[PDB]
């Protein structure tokens, strides 16, 4: 398949080079896979989801996304126009309030939920979790993200937007998950993007067009935008049978575009997510 005039991030992960506008992908598009979007929620009624999005859990008064962050990241995972895996199933786990903030205990509980809730869902091609959140270091949050990963869920987490080493941020510093940094449309590390030895992959994260609450769309920047790219790419690759949840992060690094990014500090991976579609 080919999407003409695609968001630059979608075209980027389907090309060996920057500057292209067409998103090439296999028509399977991640059908049969599930991606849990643990964030502010998902506006499931958004036409771009085509009924493939549902809210499964909320830790606040309402399951509605009053912020728009989670609907945006869920759109980057599997929206029709703005999604990597355009036929995946999207599950919304609202752990952040409508301010985009959330206590660590709630975030841990949200990850514990996805580890159990997945086994009462039909996801024959695997389960992915996209987590565009995080604060300072916390071994309890790292342990939770590791539990979700070990339960059989491909966990993609954001490296953080502090322009610092991700070693001091959770769940970014949990080694067993997929820590995702951000790159811009000219293959530079995003100005804000965290780095460090714990990063496993870089995704498009600067000015990412995706869906928004109110049936709308808008472009925002952050490692929060690069995470759903990798989460969608993993579900796309697991539907193709090229990898499993336990190995999708290692596979994406094995087949990533190597050495293309700039302002990557020494000791940080120069790998950009790539679907190798031909
Ligand atoms: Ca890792």
């Amino acid at each position: 398949a080919a999407q003409t005039n695609a968001p630059w991030g979608l075209a980027r992960i389907s090309s060996t080079s920057p500057g292209t506008s067409t998103y090439y992908y296999d028509e399977s598009a991640g059908q049969g896979s599930c991606v849990y979007v643990i964030d502010t929620g998902i506006e499931a009624s958004h036409p771009e989801f085509e009924g493939r999005a549902q809210m499964v859990k909320t830790y606040y008064y309402s399951s509605r996304d009053g912020n728009g962050h989670g609907t945006h990241c869920a759109g980057t995972v599997g929206s029709r126009t703005y999604g990597v895996a355009k036929k995946t199933q999207l599950f919304g786990v609202k752990v952040l309030d409508d301010n985009g903030s959330g206590q660590y205990s709630t975030i841990i509980a949200g990850m514990d939920f996805v580890a159990s809730d997945k086994n009462n869902r039909n996801c024959p091609k695997g389960v992915v979790a996209s987590l565009s959140l995080g604060g300072g270091y916390s071994s309890s949050v790292n342990s939770a993200a590791a539990r979700l990963q070990s339960s059989g869920v491909m966990v993609a987490v954001a490296a953080g937007n502090n322009n610092a080493d991700a070693r001091n941020y959770s769940p970014a510093s949990e080694p067993s998950v997929c820590t995702v940094g951000a790159s811009d449309r000219y293959d530079r590390r995003s100005s804000f993007s965290n780095y460090g030895s714990v990063l496993d992959i870089f995704g498009p994260g600067t000015d990412i067009l995706s869906t928004w609450i109110g049936g709308s769309t808008r472009s925002i920047s952050g490692t929060s935008m690069a995470t759903p790219h990798v989460a969608g790419l993993a579900a796309y690759l697991m539907t193709l049978g090229k990898t499993t949840a336990a190995s999708a992060c290692r596979y994406i690094a094995d087949t990533a575009n190597k050495g293309d990014l700039s302002n990557i500090p020494f000791g940080t991976v120069n790998l950009l997510a790539y679907n190798n579609y031909q």
